[PDB]
């Protein structure tokens, strides 16, 4: 029997960077321009027999918004500069409301648009790097790499989870 484990999580990110799209293609595999507070998303992680429960956050309101996030998705829009600045805003929200540091993985999305990307992958990955950020450049339109971004913050996610008990077992 594998390990459960159970992780409210978020994704951050300015309009329109794909929040909602990501969402879509990770618990329902599937893409529509016209797709019209959380979803759920059971996932099994074979290299440890562990099986995750996700609430995944995606919208007074922004405090119940953040309230008990374990970690997060910090989604840029690579065709889009702005959004990539202002990524540094969501995670000051985000650890100014929780009051604590989370763990977040940096996502460059929309990489499918390579005629009008004007972010490019090592910007990402250096910012990434100064925090110690996970950085995955991803597609909602093409799938690419989305599973992927959830199974690694569930995955440090539950490491964290190992460190506490292992904190409270002293
Ligand atoms: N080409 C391409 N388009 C994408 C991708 N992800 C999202 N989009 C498109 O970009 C637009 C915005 O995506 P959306 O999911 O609504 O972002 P959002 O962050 O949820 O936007 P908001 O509701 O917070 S304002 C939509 O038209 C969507 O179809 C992607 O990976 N590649
Ligand atoms: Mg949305």
């Amino acid at each position: 029997m594998p390990a459960e484990y159970r992780y409210k999580i978020v994704m951050l990110g300015d309009g329109a960077v794909g929040k909602t799209a990501m969402t879509t293609r990770f618990t329902q595999n599937f893409f529509d321009t016209d797709y019209k507070d959380f979803a759920v998303k059971r996932l099994q992680l074979d290299d440890i027999n562990a099986h995750v429960t996700l609430q995944i956050w995606d919208l007074s309101v922004r405090q119940g918004f953040y309230r008990g996030a374990r970690g997060g998705l910090l989604l840029y829009d690579v065709t889009r500069r702005r959004t990539f600045i202002n990524i540094e805003n969501w995670k000051e929200e985000a650890f100014r409301s929780l009051q604590k540091e989370i763990p977040l993985v940096v996502v460059a999305n929309k990489v499918d648009l390579k005629d009008s990307r004007v972010v490019a992958t090592e910007e990402g990955e250096e910012y990434a790097k100064n925090n110690s950020f996970m950085y995955v450049e991803s597609s909602a339109l093409t799938g690419e790499n989305v599973e992927e971004a959830y199974a690694n913050l569930c995955r440090i996610m539950i490491e964290e989870s190992k460190d506490i008990s292992e904190m409270t077992s002293t």
